[PDB]
């Protein structure tokens, strides 16, 4: 109490803390066992003695352990070794949180649904807490929340939402005008979400014919206009916006800027151009975390400009995409969940531990982008990410507990009653819950946590930026994309001299290839990364600052259609100590040295 | 080899196999701690020695035990004790396979996404020789599937196919008209699924273009037609037409018989009515294993009519929710995978220890049911229902391998790519894959244990429609719905001459409450059953046969509105032996006994 150590949460790249984790595991078993044995101990067991010294029994014990063996050979074949201290730098995987691991497989013994309270109250009761904590990590202060299957699903539930809202002015114009008196078509189209949901909560007997007059009836679903994304995460969204009935043609792609965050300049454009057309946007999906850079877009600049377009009657629902991020607000709350003042944050983190070196490590453009979630009308986070939870475990958030009146179909008594998806396991509420409580949702917690990961992320983005090996002739040359705006690090290599960016491409993709599953043996692999290409199609011209930078011209830019980057998204949290990051140093351009002399020679 | 021993394969009713599945458990740990060891083992532990043995190791170590304790103690107060051999005769849950256990813990150390092949090749190669198994299931001769969050998304992903297949044919006159020259367009809204198929495959250029122009556009949602259900799982499916964009209005409700399943005659009926008024049917779904009552769809009657109307030009996608019985096919396929004669279904039954009475277990109409899936388009399957798979694991299978094309996104390079959701345990994958190689999906594996299944539920309904009580001066009789198509029983409790519905559903009420979490502690709790009501709104008269049995009048019938059924989904592997059937006879009737007193006294 007071500071908490990291090193007793994680099984460990090194299996250091095997032992713990194999008696905490025995010891939930057994618990397990024993409520199992005290269910009517007058019932003598079912499978007796002899039985289990049999042959039959013998031989099929023999089947299990055949099989179990070749599922070992497999993982062990081919899985990959991310919960290595200083060797992996590419996708966003560490290890998970021991007490999550621990309380998934005790509450898996007792296999719970959660879509109905009867199967699992306790269970049941974990993911209502855990709904609650997700609310109060974006400050909302009547919201909600619940664990979704993945973090794809919860922004189709959040376009799910959205779709719903809009459609429902026009819904109650047809059923119960007296609540829209006076509204234009094109006010219907642009009213508030609070005030939609204070009309909707006033016509409390008439709410079920309104919800049939809604979207679920497949009615308005071009009228309620457009889904604006940013440009980078256009292609991804087209799957939602398929599924859910307004069409690909319907998702608007924003443009990027420099540090591929969504330009708010170009957003008023894209608005206010729609209205000139009386058409509405439907919503706009602000990106906490990218996927492929680690942006955080300025959620304040989005929800200030909503500010300023409803003088204009213009609205749109925001739905944050903070599947990567989102668990990284936990940095900013204190401990009576309070936003922690941006002039007071480098103390807060000294005195929790946060950070280890006393600096800006945290942008103020970042601080307000983070604090503006609570503007936003829900927040799609993923405890699979950022809260080193085991897969599969996403998470929703709504601002304003009501909204789910309008998706519902009749503590929940179902849960299922309130949600897109089915049954859903018990055992993953007790693996969030658990995260939950050995680690609070603040500074003293999660906080903590996310501190050594952005922390480990800059001193290898400051490793990088001073990195040139030589090799052959050749002299190899290395730069990073992007100050990271999370834990997020891109980058690429470059023969110095070379101004073919085909050829740069093709350098960066031989890295990838030598740094991955693609030539040779993982587990014999020194380092790993991942990558991903920029291309023109999907990034316009947002890596041209970049490119530029690099020495290749405009023209170049165009021939190539692209840039290929190797991506490390930070997430272990053994490197935050300068002294630790100094020992897997000289391993990392070791292990690069002769990947590039493959290369070449 | 030859016959496999049930026994060996659970925990156990009274954790008799405890000490072989934690003997099993720690090995697979130790084996990934080694595997994590040997990954450069040149790296000295991060975590130091020292380390371990500090306060603040120690502190952090104790919050954790702490958490721990109390999920152990939430878990023990409230969870339901389903692993009991004979006392626990209530909703679809009962123990599951101890070899998916295992391979779930053991994955999960991994924490393998099976979204992308790059996260986990071998959990990612697993899926998809589960997704062959599944179609192998289902006598797909070039067939796929894959594993599903749940159920309900199954459900969904299944009418994302019907709803973008029927809509191909419109895509196609728009960009490659050639394709389907003179053909009107009823006759476009009424071409078979393989026809599409055939024609999409030709114009392999042009799929891209006609995929953007089919309902992924958000174009031609009301133009593909109407969605057919059983009657009693209309409001189920409501969700999933809302979700998709056709709309609650285009979901239309099929009557069931008074065995529950869909009236054929009744759906040719809907069907032609349709046909006249050039309304395409988008599809029919039959239910092989009810949720409430178990009943299994005459789905070779659905396929028979189809052929028939399609002389007509009328054609219908078959989907088949097979949720809750989709595994049960596996008790009629032989060892070379092909379906076992009915004449000869009771000798290989009896040769292969699925049944341990040689009598009809399996009537011919549940027989052809389950042979015609076969020809259906595509089928939802639950792992974690009759496949004894913990939660979360649904599964869906497509009769063509070819279908996928129509809802991708560009072995699965990217398994993401053919899926309605995205990021997804590679654990799910190795307790599914697990589970199907201890127990292959035939008479020698899986049959054996539906076998169990069926058969205790014949004892326990053979036991309830011989059951009667007295209590105090009234007599308590027990009545059975219906014989069992599954093995799901369904009963009610009636006061012999009292004629009030109202009152029987009361009685029958009270003996839930008094047999769940409602009244008393689960744990003390010597009798578990669930409730469900059989309501005008969503049963018409099909249970008015049943209520007549009884002595109501189809007056009282209208009267009450609805019958109060107690439901037991019989999924314990114990039961099958009549000896072992008949300890818990007496005190199942020792336990009523006892609530039926407390009811009246």
């Amino acid at each position: 109490k007071g500071e908490m150590n990291l090193n007793a949460l994680f099984i460990g790249d090194k299996a250091e803390n095997g032992q713990l984790y194999k008696d905490l595991l025995i010891d939930l078993v057994d618990e397990h066992l024993g409520w199992r044995q005290n269910y009517m101990p007058q019932d003598m067991p079912v499978i007796s003695s002899q039985e289990r010294t049999s042959k039959s029994y013998e031989k099929t014990v023999n089947h299990m352990k055949d099989v179990l063996n070749e599922i070992s050979s497999r993982m062990r074949t081919h899985s990959v070794p991310w919960h290595t201290a200083g060797r992996y730098w590419g996708h966003m995987n560490s290890e998970t949180l021991m007490p999550s691991l621990l309380a998934y497989n005790f509450a898996m013994l007792w296999n719970g649904n959660n879509v109905a309270y009867e199967s699992s109250p306790a269970t049941s009761q974990m993911e209502e807490e855990v709904g609650h904590e997700f609310a109060h990590l974006m400050s909302y202060k009547n919201g909600w929340g619940h664990i979704v299957a993945d973090g794809s699903l919860a922004n189709l539930e959040g376009l799910w939402y959205a779709r719903n809202i809009k459609s429902l002015p026009f819904a109650m114009k047809e059923v119960k005008p007296e609540l829209v008196a006076g509204k234009s078509d094109w006010e219907l189209l642009n009213m508030p979400t609070k005030e939609i949901m204070d009309l909707l909560e006033s016509a409390e007997d008439e709410i079920d014919e309104i919800k049939a007059h809604s979207a679920r009836s497949g009615k308005h679903l071009q009228a309620i206009g457009k889904w604006l994304v940013p440009q980078t995460k256009h292609y991804s969204w087209l799957k939602a916006a398929d599924i859910i009935g307004i069409g690909l043609d319907q998702v608007i792609p924003v443009p990027v800027d420099h540090n591929y965050r969504m330009d708010i300049n170009e957003l008023e454009k894209i608005v206010r151009g729609l209205a000139e057309e009386q058409i509405p946007v439907l919503g706009v999906v602000g990106v906490v975390g990218s996927t492929e850079e680690g942006a955080v877009d300025s959620i304040d600049k989005i929800i200030a400009l909503r500010d300023e377009l409803m003088k204009d009657g213009i609205y749109y629902y925001v739905h944050v995409d903070a599947a990567y991020g989102g668990y990284g607000r936990a940095i900013f709350l204190d401990e009576d969940n309070n936003f922690i003042p941006y002039e007071d944050l480098q103390d807060v983190h000294e005195e929790y531990g946060v950070f280890k070196e006393k600096k800006e490590h945290i942008s103020r453009e970042v601080y307000d982008a983070y604090k503006a979630i609570e503007l936003a009308e829900s927040v799609t986070i993923d405890p699979h990410k950022m809260g080193y939870i085991p897969y599969s475990a996403g998470g929703i958030v709504i601002q304003d507990i009501r909204m789910r009146d309008v998706i519902s179909y009749f503590i929940p008594a179902l849960l299922g009653a309130y949600i897109l998806e089915g049954s859903k396991a018990g055992a993953t509420a007790a693996s969030v819950w658990a995260a939950h409580h050995v680690l609070p949702l603040n500074v003293a917690g999660y906080g903590k946590l996310i501190g050594a990961s952005i922390e480990g992320s800059h001193h290898f983005y400051n490793f990088l930026n001073d990195l040139t090996f030589k090799v052959g002739d050749k002299e190899i040359e290395v730069h990073t994309l992007t100050h990271p705006d999370f834990n997020m690090v891109d980058y690429v290599f470059k023969e110095k001299g070379n101004d073919d960016l085909v050829a740069m491409n093709k350098l960066n993709h031989d890295v990838y290839d030598y740094a991955s599953y693609v030539k040779g043996n993982i587990y014999n692999n020194e380092f790993i990364t991942s990558h991903t290409d920029f291309a023109i199609p999907d990034y316009g011209n947002s890596p041209l600052k970049f490119v530029n930078s690099l020495g290749f011209s405009d023209e170049e830019w165009n021939r190539a259609g692209k840039v290929t980057v190797l991506r490390a998204a930070v997430m272990t949290p053994y490197m935050n100590d300068k002294e630790e990051f100094d020992v897997y140093a000289p391993k990392i351009q070791a292990a690069l040295q002769e990947k590039l002399e493959q290369i070449y020679d």
